[PDB]
DNA sequence: TCATGTAAGCAGTCCGCG
DNA sequence: GCGGACTGCTTAC
């Protein structure tokens, strides 16, 4: 088998490699690498070496990282540029794997574990490790199995073993319900003292030395924690041992509220998965704890308890333990769902970077370049620091806030990489500028065609159109690969649609579900046994093709992120290939783009409906179109149809046979205006969203730019069993808003849209009778709360601070004194609740760590204080006037002459 | 919230306002 | 008690 890297550190002037060998084996060595750096010559001088420029080079071979370092500092000095790879662990794994990396996962190493510290005096800062590890829990990839380190004695208690029988049993029946196919996979190992179960823990890290390290907040706790407990206990260069290469680097972030560190462990490659959520989930949750998580992507129960977890393991050891090993599993879980990890090997591989260089789109993006530029014996320019200088960015249309009964969406495939591709944008690929008219001039085709000769944009810029620039060659490779993951995640999509029709007639039979690929449409003989499948059956492979579907959007979505990345790249002063004439030149002509085919789309339909001057593009942001298709229905007549999906039909129809080639014809127009090197500028049908026929759905709404709400039949070619709200930035959208308002806003929306007023206002009037009835956490309102320091002047509200920081303020007065008040954390999110006028609080709101319970000293004053009236008033009823006034509706009957009747 | 980019909406503070 | 200038936060792309 093909070699692989594992690990990669560069430690003075030697590198340390981890990797798999030719025969599978997992080897490390130290390599004293001589690095090449290049130097402009004289155009005389014969060499092999030409910078992107076409300009010739020297290789400057090295006998050491430092001499390469020294001469760079030199170079810099006399003023003349040092170009290469300036990395050398870049350089280094560019030169050991010169060629296209076949990986194999089940050689690499991947460990996730968590640990428990009881702490009977607050929170058990990692920086000071004065506590013991009663627990860690570590799952090994390799093996497959949970290895189980369980401190019996403490001077916080001693206790008797963990018992696994106990573990497995039902809740219900007093066990811990520990999933019954991890049972089998558990290797238990009690300790006396806590000394010796951090020795054999060091002992058994080495025998099995993580490669990637995960798990849930492992970065900012269990790391630190574990590092600072073992150098306190025996000594630093024992915690060292969390290094294959015993070097650790230690930086330490101070605050007003205490001081945190994070440790970097060489020749290991930590990704928190709580980093790798955030960055791949393309989710903003009102809380990052691990129950509010699973939850959310499980569908588990919270892990119940009684009482504070400072007292949980002498009071149960038992589900102490239990919790400590069901928390590493649900990381597995979620992995398992949503795969992070595979996407991040991917990723790390094709590029040549150390795997946790994935979280940087600008480390990627400058190591492919890298590789593609060397392979041509290219040489890389020098990194420049550059002043940070604001840009301008995409257009967004003002739309005229209203109703909408139907509306169909189109929408431009990549935009951004699209346009470096059709343009040809690339560094090394530009080719002069020509004199630019107003942009309007160009959206409206009267400025004078730019050049007949070069690729333009309407920045200005002009780029070659016969040479291949690396920016687009090696972006296309990417986004091919993007388009083929997001053609299995719509396949997927669209054969769950095809379950969930099956389900409105389910068979009486005992069978199992077909096996088959979800990735690809279904055959006409599988969607035949579908119809004749059990319900049973029918619901797991409804499961199967909706887990299909995610792991093709975490592949697609993510190399649509990297792609979209290197667009942004060029717009960022650490990039090496930065330049705000490329950046802008994308930007710029994605406004002309959407400007120029709104005036198209316009001209068309008028055309085709008979008439001039009517405005059919309601709105557009960035790349994509809402058309207004009324005058469609009406041109053939609504009672023309026999039910909703006949029009449906007919819209679809109507886009993809009589809109989208003359859609294509006016970017063709457009890519021949700008002499571009290639048309990809692809805008396909998006959405097709109405009321259902025959009912008082208004069909959708704007109230501005970036918010609205559309009742959405079709969605990029995938028919709903049942109509889904389409719904951008309105309150049931955002993170902020209370959970159970998101719900009812969300409802009220449903009800507006598809049965109209009366249903609105019957369902208003129900919620504002119950509300009060809610619990507390579910109308809530959520914040993340940044510099909470500078608004605390002896624990009272500064000049100027914001509502959520007075709300910690007023936590921080009433839990002191108290040990076991779980503390506000900077840069974390927070609940918020107003309170009444006269509160034993001192103010008018509260805040408490977001995904938790408020402590129980506190909690009987906040439900006693809380303000309802302000909460409905501020969450509920303040954005509901904002969609009903837009849309024309009442949420309330408003008075009338009628009143004076008895109905 | 350690990690490409800009556009742009709403909540809230402070200030003005016979 | 509402509007403008300002920060903070969050979302759409
Ligand atoms: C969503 C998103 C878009 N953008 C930019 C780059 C996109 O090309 C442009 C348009 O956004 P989108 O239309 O959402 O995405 P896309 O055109 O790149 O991909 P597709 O429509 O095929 O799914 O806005 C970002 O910079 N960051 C983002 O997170
Ligand atoms: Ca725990
Ligand atoms: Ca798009
Ligand atoms: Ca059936
Ligand atoms: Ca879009
Ligand atoms: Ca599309
Ligand atoms: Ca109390």
């Amino acid at each position: 088998m093909k070699e692989f890297y594992l690990t990669v550190e560069q430690i003075g002037d030697s590198i340390f490699e981890r990797y798999i060998d030719s025969n599978g084996r997992e080897r490390t060595r130290e390599v004293e690498y001589k690095p090449s750096l290049f130097a402009h010559c004289p155009e005389s001088q014969a060499t092999k070496y030409f910078d992107i420029y076409g300009k010739p080079c020297t290789r400057k071979l090295f006998a050491n990282m430092r001499d390469a370092s020294q001469w760079i500092k030199r170079m810099e000095d006399i003023g003349l540029e040092a170009l290469g790879m300036d990395d050398f662990k870049l350089a280094y794994l560019s030169d050991t794997y010169n060629y296209e990396i076949k990986y194999d996962h089940t050689k690499i190493r991947v460990a996730n574990f968590d640990i428990e510290v009881t702490s009977p005096d607050g929170f058990p800062e990692p920086s000071q490790a004065k506590h013991p590890i009663d627990a860690i829990t570590h799952y090994d990839s390799i093996d497959d199995r949970f290895y189980v380190f369980d401190l019996l004695n403490s001077p916080y208690g001693n206790v008797e073993e963990w018992s696994i029988e106990i573990a497995a049993k039902l809740q219900e029946q007093g066990g811990d319900e520990v999933p019954s196919e991890i049972i089998d996979k558990i290797i238990y190992m009690p300790f006396d003292n806590e000394k010796e179960l951090l020795m054999e823990y060091l002992n058994f890290w080495q025998q099995k030395t993580p490669v990637i390290l995960t798990g849930w907040n492992v970065e900012s706790f269990a790391i630190p924690y574990v590092y600072n407990r073992i150098k306190n206990i025996f000594g630093e260069s024992t915690a060292k041992r969390l290094s294959p290469h015993r070097k650790t680097r230690v930086k330490v972030i101070e605050n007003m509220y205490g001081s945190r560190e994070i440790i970097t462990l060489f020749g290991i490659s930590v990704l928190d998965y709580i980093d790798l959520y955030k960055k791949f989930s393309f989710t903003n949750q009102p809380s990052y704890s691990l129950d509010y998580i699973s939850e959310f992507e499980l569908n588990v129960g919270k892990l119940k308890y009684d009482g504070p977890i400072s007292k949980l393991r002498e009071s149960n050891h038992q589900r102490y333990i239990s919790y400590n090993i069901i928390a590493v599993y649900r990381v597995l879980q979620i992995d398992a769902k949503r795969q992070f990890i595979n996407l991040s090997l991917d990723m790390g591989y094709y590029a040549k970077i150390q795997i946790q260089s994935v979280f940087s789109p600008i480390k990627t993006w400058d190591a492919i370049i890298f590789n593609s530029l060397k392979e041509q014996n290219k040489v890389i320019p020098q990194g420049r620091s550059h002043p940070v200088q604001p840009y301008p960015g995409a257009f967004v249309k003002e739309p005229i806030p209203n109703r909408y009964k139907y509306v169909m969406s189109f929408d431009l495939t990549s935009l951004y990489p699209s346009i470096i591709r059709q343009v040809n944008i690339s560094p090394e690929t530009i080719a002069g500028t020509f004199k630019v008219a107003p942009l309007h001039d160009y959206i409206n085709a009267v400025a004078e065609r730019p050049s007949d000769v070069y690729s333009c944009s309407p920045n200005g810029m002009m780029y070659y159109k016969d040479r291949d620039g690396v920016v687009p060659t090696e972006i296309t490779k990417v986004f091919n690969q993007r388009k083929e993951h997001k053609g299995y995640m719509l396949a997927a999509q669209r054969n769950g649609e095809i379950i969930k029709e099956a389900l409105h007639n389910p068979n009486l039979s005992v069978d199992e579900p077909l096996d088959v690929d979800y990735r690809f449409d279904f055959s006409d003989e599988i969607k035949e046994k579908i119809k004749k499948l059990s319900a049973k059956s029918l619901n797991e492979m409804l499961f199967r093709a909706q887990r299909t579907e995610v792991a093709g959007m975490t592949a697609q979505i993510n190399r649509k992120a990297l792609i979209n990345g290197l667009a942004g790249a060029l717009g960022n002063v650490w990039f090496r290939y930065y330049d705000l004439r490329n950046a802008t030149a994308i930007t710029t002509f994605g406004q002309m783009a959407l400007q120029w085919i709104e005036r198209k789309v316009n001209e068309y339909l008028n055309e085709v409906c008979g008439t001039e001057g009517e405005a059919f593009v309601l709105y557009g942001d960035t790349d994509s179109i809402y058309v207004s298709a009324d005058k469609i229905i009406d041109k053939v007549g609504e009672s023309k149809f026999r039910d909703t999906n006949h029009w449906v039909d007919f819209l679809d129809k109507f886009a993809r046979e009589r809109m989208e080639p003359a859609i294509d014809r006016g970017f063709r127009e457009m890519c021949e205006y700008m002499n571009n090197k290639q048309h990809l500028m692809f805008m396909d049908r998006e959405a097709i969203a109405g009321p259902p026929l025959g009912s008082k759905g208004i069909g959708g709404f704007w109230t501005g730019k970036k918010r609205y709400a559309l009742n959405v039949w079709d969605m990029e070619g995938t028919r709903y069993a049942e109509p889904k709200l389409k719904i951008m930035g309105l309150e049931t959208q955002k993170s902020s808003t209370p959970k159970a308002v998101q719900k009812a806003l969300k409802e009220c929306i449903r009800r507006m849209l598809q049965e109209g007023e009366e249903s609105l206002q019957e369902y208003f009037k129900e919620f504002e009778k119950e509300f009060r009835q809610l619990n507390y956490i579910s109308i809530a309102s959520v914040s993340s709360a940044n510099n909470i320091a500078k608004y605390d002047v002896g624990g009272f509200p500064g000049p100027k601070c914001p509502f959520h920081i007075r709300g910690i303020l007023t936590y921080n007065r009433a839990i002191k004194g108290n040990i076991d008040a779980p503390q506000v954390v900077e840069g974390e999110k927070v609940y918020v609740l107003p309170l009444r006028e006269g509160n034993p609080f001192g103010d008018k709101c509260i805040a408490w760590p977001s995904g938790t319970e408020i402590t129980d000293l506190i909690k009987d004053d906040v439900l006693h204080w809380m303000d309802y009236t302000v909460l409905l008033e501020k969450t509920f009823i303040k954005p509901l006037e904002g969609f009903t006034s837009a849309a024309k509706l009442d949420y309330e009957k408003k008075a009338s002459l009628f009143d004076m009747f008895d109905f």
